């Protein structure tokens, strides 16, 4: 039960992390392609 | 309990993090784009 708890408890802070990290990059190619079309 | 209070707390200061990061990248976008638009 306890081994079971800290896994659900870590399971959820890594899919926060991945979720942030996902956006993250979302965002950064929005800023790199408005960065390059401009001409 | 003390496993959902820790995660709690943890969940928290990543998410602080997180934001920061998005922060700092926006920011880092910002100084680019200003940089790099002066010709």
């Amino acid at each position: 039960q306890i081994i079971e708890a800290q896994g659900d408890v870590q399971k959820d802070l890594q899919d926060a992390q991945a979720k942030a990290q996902a956006d993250l990059a979302k965002q950064n190619a929005a800023a790199q392609q408005r960065q390059a079309v401009a001409v």
